[PDB]
């Protein structure tokens, strides 16, 4: 299975990056080719500022022990006003670019990321204009003209149809930027009720994703609209979402959602049985629904007389009993059940 | 994958059973072809008695709504003394058999299960004699002679080498009994320290099982010593074990070990992403180590520029970050990691 450097990408050295929103203390430079400080903002006058500069200086200091680390500033983010005005004229565009190059020289940044969410749309509550889409290309042109070719320029966007037709000229911005930071998450950020309880970052389509929205379709949409594959960065959320309403950090799922009293679920795929670890060590051996499906398979493939448990009294809700009975009597039904529980490669 | 009634077993109608130790209230007759009441015991005089008859009468009453349910009594169990004496002479053997047939007529049982643990061995603290092994066959012969062919007779045993050579004449008892109840569990019941922290019921061998002990090797050992496959019942534990010291009921793992605040882990194998359910409903969408391995695969197979997360601040321990960095830089190492976590069919 595992692909190590595809034999048609001898050139293409794919990079790892994180957006760093807030205190950067727990960033590990050793894992990352690049860090993207979030965020710089635009004030009433169209002037760039950093709300929390100490975080950016702290993050810049990681170049002490890893001088090859790339430090980028992202301007904007959801609800961040100013871009439609900045993009509108040759003057606003020259002024914005000049301030980008000033912030790059001032902080010795490796370059800049633009997070307009989104040109042509007032979904986030910001100003939009029909001309935003063509204007975006001229803004990026104005930034690239000033900062030069030797600095990172990137754009955060989606791969959905609306974005390709109404927000950006993918084929025009492609040769200007170094990367398109595909925000392949938050698929359910605008949904409540039934359509809220779907996947936010499904890699492919299924029953539990929004019709249309999938990572793969966003990568293909961007590729066919003229974005080279090598310039696409695939975005992964380190949070959980359930519709527009609720989000949780991985840290908050790690504490209130997944691992019971620190006991971690493990599987021996040789042995074909589940087990538990806690504090490095092997901690429990039992049978669950999968190892009972596999044992009941063995019964049927090997012409055995049947199966039995020790003992009903240990399984008062008849959860294992059901699995064991279905395993023998209707193994198709139990396989369907476990297709919706056990992660396959 | 899923086998439904192997095309070389048109005859062989494989059965589901449970041992019922203690209060039988939560037995579901609808799941089971047979229930095995545990236990009857042998007193100082060699006389059969039931320590808790009300449980057996309660269990017998399940034949009201399911008259085809088979109700069996198991005599013995771990540490249960008397069998070596009962097996020793033509008199003890006739006397034991007579009392078995009496208990079968008295309770209208469908038959009997013999749980001598184990002939020829004093491991459990019981009496053994070298002659136990040949004597076992004559005891079973004496029971079958009295109860007739129309009653269930079964023997609880293991498939290990010691049991085949020193406890039972598999080829001699085979034609006497209806079933051999393979106790394919407790592999670690006699181990502490390093060799304690292995699997108790591994279906095949691995790094985490005792050298020798596996369900498959016990089924093959019994088959090659002359036990027909159709008479073997495969035993599954509804408890967890860690060496000789600690055991937990499935109910006790369900409460103190596996499902955090009732939140259940589910996987969309189409979508290729994890999610959580609670109270019927879809409850959380996120990315874990598997969906990050799969996303980083997509990056490498599809010649993308790299990957990025939103945001390091949500993953303060760098657990997702590591997975994402290894996913791109050493995908072999991360696959090995997940082979020891994710249950494959």
């Amino acid at each position: 299975n595992p692909i190590v450097e595809n034999a048609n990408c001898p050139d293409i050295n794919p990079i790892v990056a994180e957006y760093v929103l807030g205190n950067p203390t727990n960033v590990d430079a050793q894992l990352l080719d690049a860090v993207i400080f979030a965020f710089a903002e635009i004030d009433q006058s169209g002037n760039l500022f950093i709300p929390y500069p100490r975080f950016l200086n702290q993050l810049l200091a990681l170049k002490g022990e890893k001088p090859s680390l790339k430090v980028i500033v992202a301007i904007g983010g959801w609800g961040a006003e100013g871009f439609s005005d900045a993009a509108l004229t040759p003057t606003s565009r020259y002024n914005f670019a000049r301030q980008v190059n000033q912030m790059i020289n001032e902080y010795a940044l490796d370059g800049i990321d633009i997070d307009w969410e989104y040109p042509g749309s007032s979904a986030s509550g910001i100003t939009s204009r029909p001309q935003d889409r063509e204007n975006f290309t001229l803004l990026l042109t104005a930034i690239r003209d000033v900062i030069g070719d030797d600095k990172w320029l990137s754009v955060a966007g989606t791969g959905d149809r609306g974005y390709i037709n109404s927000s950006a000229e993918i084929d025009k911005i492609a040769p200007i930027i170094d990367y398109f930071n595909l925000m392949s998450y938050d698929f359910t950020a605008g949904e409540t009720g039934p359509n809220g309880r779907k996947h936010q970052a499904n890699l492919f389509d299924s029953d539990l994703s929004l019709p249309g929205y999938s990572v793969d379709a966003m990568v293909r949409n961007l590729e066919n609209a003229g974005m080279p594959s090598e310039k696409i960065l695939l975005g992964i959320p380190f949070y959980g979402r359930l519709g527009a309403t609720i989000t949780r950090t991985y840290d908050e799922l790690r504490r209130d959602y997944i691992n019971k009293n620190g006991y971690e679920y493990r599987f021996d795929n040789t042995a074909q049985v589940p087990y538990l670890v806690k504090d490095g060590d092997f901690a429990m051996s039992y049978d669950d629904a999968l190892s009972i499906f596999l044992k009941t398979q063995y019964v049927l493939r090997n012409c055995l007389g049947g199966v039995f448990s020790w003992t009903s009294t240990y399984d008062q809700a008849n959860i294992l009993a059901r699995t064991m009975s279905i395993g023998i009597n209707d193994p198709e039904v139990l396989k369907e059940e476990l297709e919706g529980i056990y992660g396959q490669f």
